[PDB]
């Protein structure tokens, strides 16, 4: 279906944003990445599998770690995402946050947890509850405006100083953040999405790309 979906749970939209207030009357918001929804087209070709056991070690390995979450399963549910984050987009106190969507055939109560790791090893976790919305035959879950972690903030800037767009591909290869939406009470997984960046050489903008991830 080339969505990021699985039976339990599909992610419409991410959006990782700044925004600043110019007038009081105006306010400014440039997207880092974006992840819009969009109608699944009969011609699209289904998506590509990277096996999971070669980015394992991107991301921690005892416990809420790629190997153990896919062991669970279900495998439906995993999936890959490639940001070519905009860099270009300022002063103290603009806002950064996180605005995301989901949409579910049931009404659970959803726990998102979100690991931003260095080198594999996870720096933050942040855990977000969320609950059921109904409308058009579905329920969505909407995540509004969810503040970033100043971690992500001071590696956005700093990141943004370096002088040349290669060497932030270079930091930005063991940069990753790894996205599991679980059931609250169940704990059952209903959607994992592991995140890797590339800073967009083109001024082209934000771009993504989804790969279903596989244990053949
Ligand atoms: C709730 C909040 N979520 C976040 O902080 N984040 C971080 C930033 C982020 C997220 C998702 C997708 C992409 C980005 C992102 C990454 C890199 C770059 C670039 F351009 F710099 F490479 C641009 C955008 C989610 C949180 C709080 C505490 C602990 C963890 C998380």
């Amino acid at each position: 279906d080339r969505t990021i979906a699985s039976s339990r749970l599909r992610l419409l939209e991410y959006s990782a944003f700044m925004e600043v207030q110019r007038d009081p009357d105006t306010y400014s918001k440039h997207l880092f990445v974006h992840i819009g929804q969009t109608n699944p087209a009969f011609s699209d070709p289904p998506l590509e599998a990277v096996d999971v056991r070669q980015i394992y070690d991107k991301f921690p390995e005892k416990k809420g770690g790629l190997k153990e979450l896919y062991e669970k399963g279900p495998p439906n549910a995993f999936f890959l995402v490639k940001f070519w984050a905009d860099l270009n987009s300022e002063g103290p106190g603009a806002f950064y946050g996180v605005s995301s969507q989901y949409s579910s055939a049931d009404s659970m109560t959803i726990s998102v947890s979100t690991k931003v790791c260095s080198f594999g090893k996870q720096v933050v976790e942040k855990v977000e509850t969320e609950y059921a919305r109904l409308e058009n035959g579905r329920f969505v879950y909407r995540i509004h405006r969810s503040p970033m972690c100043e971690y992500m903030i001071n590696f956005i800037h700093k990141l943004k100083h370096l002088p040349e767009k290669y060497m932030m591909n270079s930091v930005l290869e063991n940069f990753t953040i790894l996205q599991v939406v679980t059931s609250r009470d169940s704990q059952e997984t209903l959607l994992v999405i592991a995140f890797v960046f590339e800073v967009s050489t083109s001024e082209h903008g934000a771009q993504h790309h989804v790969y279903k991830l596989v244990k053949d």
